[PDB]
């Protein structure tokens, strides 16, 4: 039941039952799909950069609170978030944090310090296991010379200039024994919480030493071989301020871990580290991309100088004594947070205030907490603050620079229903990239639903926001790589009341069609045929009853909007992108993702070809065409038909160092008005004549 | 340079200015410190050109200085479990001692430096500055640096490897180039080594014998990237002097083109499959 796994003799151990455990899941190499949406949210936990994630990994990568709907961090992208999970879109996670944040949890180990005279209790025998009058006798000796400890867990206070001082504690006059001035305070330890969430708030650690008895018996034979005393270390992490903890386990399924004071702890038997630091940080995380998993905790800091004085004083005093060894390197040996050794002989001359005395009883049922940290302001004011905060300084940002094209492969940006404000930062992506689509809203999505004249007034807005980036600034094509999205509902998959456009459908409808990790659309989820031209995820929609002159109106404006199906449906007529022209080329919204990615084989091809000695342009102009075509051949399911042409003009012979490529492409458009007529027949010269 | 200081640094380049057959590779960061940002990326590599401006390939007319290479950038080591930060100079050593180290004296055509999987990073992780701007890589690549950048979201490569010779031939400007140029260098030493002071030799048989030991030792070596040419004789004034005779080698090389365009038409389906 209690004891462990010492050696090799023969033995079976039982572990007792247990309930399921949460088993953390492994994931898969990435790879580019032709529909690559980048998510910007506000979370639990992980990185605060932008990063390429596969949907299994974004549970246990920004904590599993993030999706939830109920929780704290629920804003107009959860949704989003959710449904690219279900689908299984590879895509681009963004985290978001308030402007507010305060700074990480943190927690600091200290002793009160003091000697003096003490008591001495009886003893039945060499086992020394009388203490505290127990049985009859009153305690024995006099007056017995000894040190007086009281430990202290509490937080780490910053400097006044506001930076914590989590390396540059130092020592204080102490509050125990004042009567005699050398009570001191002195630090032993700090640890910190890695992310800035409540979550550090909400962990908590306990530490303890065992002995023979213990429900973890300890094995002196380890003890005796590498002389130092082992102490069991534990993780707890809870739910709620009103829920109770729950064990962080090791990456090996273990619930506490064995560490120890001292430069290099190593076993010639077995050639295992007990050393704490280094054993705490190997043993808690897993940085490998395929089994990820962050503890809670930072790397802990321990002050040697502070604790190597205590042991050492310790021992000169009572090292030479009648029930502690004297010898030098015994001072790792001692045990400091109990009284007794491994075999459980109390140490006499030496008392640890309980709690009433004002200490801290570092046992295995004691938890501690770390103190401070936040989240900050959520909600979808501050989320949409932050997200103009990040769109609008995109050519000058000091975090993350988002033109470029090989660290950052996200294609696609939906509008979820940022305010107005912030919808006009959106347009830039497709000035500024030449790979990149764009889905807007005419919905703010924390306001009341809009009327008809508000959609157009909206819808006018934005498309003058969109004529000022057209896709040639050479020729002045206007832009195509888009489409605007009016209408909304509420969400179907939940209980709660909660209000969502309809680019969550198309959003949906989209990262099924070109959402497969093997870069080719799937027949069967055509976004315009069979059932998923129909809304699926959005009931209630507004507006439904335009008028014929409302429909025409923003049919001539280059919307897309919703019609009723039956009483209990709705479809889309017809998916159009906002190119303002009359070509029927780039009619189409789908055919926008393709000639983006179309974009994208071409810089793959400059990436792979550039700056090669030994080559001939002959060689690299028909090179340059090999990649594009076989990387871009059968994959966008009869969308499209390209043909890419390289070569190196007159102005490439003269520079010396270019050659030039250039694509044709073609594509169809679709039929929407349909006739209706009929004449009468006698049933004679209807049937036959 | 594998991460010396700024003050040990500016002592190196002096080895092309004291030898003739002697090729450096330059860092700007040192390992002891932190790793540098933009600015002093460029404040360094400003130094360490002004350094190497003072050792002329030729005295006599004042050619710009060309074996050799600045590199910028640091990370940590991927062969260790340990956290031992280095500079991508360990990287570029790795590639050219796989390719250019052959125990005899060929290039090895499977390892080239720019081609295939010789042309990525593999023993440096976690580089810094790879959010650099336009603005700030055109000022390095205009300053002669070798620079990283992103492949894919896992890896990096080397858009174009050069080395620091200033002017605008497009002949010295690929790094390998001047590490042949001193292999040649090499060679005519060992010519003259074999052929000193003979007693009875005749002129004739000396200016043969140079040309024939630096072609049959140059011919074959260079894997393609050189192409070069001996000529020994007698000027007027080594008649004049009684006890020396001239050798010149030509050689030729060629470069790298690193700029590509990007243009589309929209063809109607029907127009485009016919016509």
């Amino acid at each position: 039941m209690s004891e462990q796994i010492t050696g090799s003799t023969p033995r079976i151990y039982y572990r007792g039952t247990k309930d399921s455990s949460v088993t953390r899941s492994t994931g898969s190499t990435t790879t580019l799909p032709l529909h690559r949406p980048l998510i910007m949210f506000f979370g639990q936990k992980g990185p605060t950069v932008p990063t390429w994630i596969d949907p299994v990994k974004f549970e246990d990568i920004y904590g599993s609170e993030t999706t939830n709907l109920s929780g704290v961090y629920c804003t107009h992208s959860t949704p989003f978030i959710k449904e690219a999970i279900a689908a299984g879109n590879q895509f681009m996670a963004l985290r978001l944090e308030p402007s507010d944040i305060p700074d990480v949890a943190t927690l600091g180990l200290s002793v009160d310090w003091v000697k003096t005279k003490i008591d001495d209790y009886e003893r039945n025998d060499d086992g020394t296991y009388k203490l505290d009058t127990n049985g009859d006798k009153i305690p024995l000796a006099t007056q017995i010379d000894g040190i007086k400890f009281r430990f202290v867990l509490e937080k780490i206070e910053t400097n006044e200039s506001g930076v914590s001082q989590y390396k540059k504690r130092t020592a204080k006059a102490g509050t125990i024994g004042t009567e005699a001035t050398p009570s001191t305070i002195t630090p032993l330890a700090d640890f910190r919480c890695r992310f800035k969430s409540s979550l550090g708030a909400n962990t908590a650690l306990r530490i303890w030493a065992p002995t023979i008895n213990s429900a973890q018996a300890a094995d002196a034979d380890l003890q005796a071989r590498i002389k130092s005393f082992l102490y069991r270390f534990q993780i707890l992490t809870r739910a709620d301020k009103a829920s109770s903890p729950t064990i962080f386990e090791t990456i090996y399924n273990e619930p506490s871990l064995s560490v120890g004071f001292g430069e290099n702890l190593v076993d010639p038997q077995t050639e295992v580290v007990y050393d704490f630091v280094e054993r705490i940080d190997s043993r808690y995380n897993d940085e490998d991309p395929s089994t990820y998993l962050m503890s809670p905790l930072d790397t802990p800091y321990l002050y040697q100088a502070n604790i190597d004085s205590v042991l050492t004083a310790i021992q000169e005093l009572e090292a030479p004594f009648d029930t502690v060894s004297a010898d030098e390197d015994d001072l790792y040996q001692i045990n400091l947070f109990g009284a007794q050794t491994v075999e459980g002989v109390p140490y006499h001359a030496v008392q640890i205030l309980g709690v009433l005395d004002g200490g801290v009883t570092l046992t295995e049922t004691a938890t501690n907490y770390l103190q401070g940290g936040g989240d900050g302001t959520l909600g979808n004011d501050s989320f949409n603050a932050a997200a103009y905060a990040v769109l609008s300084n995109l050519s000058n940002n000091a975090a993350f620079n988002i033109t470029n094209y090989a660290r950052y492969p996200f294609n696609a940006f939906w509008d979820s229903g940022f305010d107005l404000k912030t919808k006009q930062t959106i347009p830039q992506l497709i000035g500024l990239r030449a790979d990149t689509w764009i889905a807007l809203s005419t919905q703010d999505i924390s306001s009341d639903f809009n009327s008809n004249e508000e959609e157009e007034s909206i819808a006018l807005s934005l498309m003058s926001r969109v004529s000022a980036f057209p896709d040639s600034s050479d020729f002045g094509t206007p832009a195509f790589r888009g489409m605007i999205v009016g209408g909304a509902g509420y969400y179907t998959e939940t209980t709660r009341k909660l209000p969502v456009p309809l680019t969550l459908d198309r959003f949906r409808a989209y990262c099924r069609y070109a959402g497969a990790s093997d870069g080719v659309l799937k027949p069967e989820y055509a976004v315009d045929e069979g059932d998923a031209r129909k809304v699926q995820v959005v009931k209630s929609i507004n507006n439904l009853d335009k008028s014929w002159r409302v429909r025409r109106a923003q049919w001539n404006n280059n919307l897309v909007y919703v019609e009723d199906y039956d009483t209990n449906s709705q479809f889309y007529p017809g998916q159009q992108s906002f190119y303002s022209e009359q070509g029927s080329v780039l009619k189409a919204a789908i055919v926008g993702l393709c000639v983006a990615n179309l974009n994208r084989f071409a810089f793959e091809a400059w990436r792979d070809l550039t700056g090669t000695q030994k080559l001939t342009d002959d060689q690299l102009i028909e090179r340059s065409d090999d990649a594009v075509s076989t990387r871009g051949t059968g994959a966008f399911d009869d969308r499209l038909i390209f043909t890419p042409h390289s070569e190196i003009t007159q102005a490439d012979k003269e520079r010396g160092y270019s050659w030039s490529m250039r694509i044709d492409f073609g594509a169809n458009a679709f039929r929407t008005v349909m006739d209706m007529s009929s004449v009468a027949y006698t049933r004679e010269e209807l049937a036959n004549g």
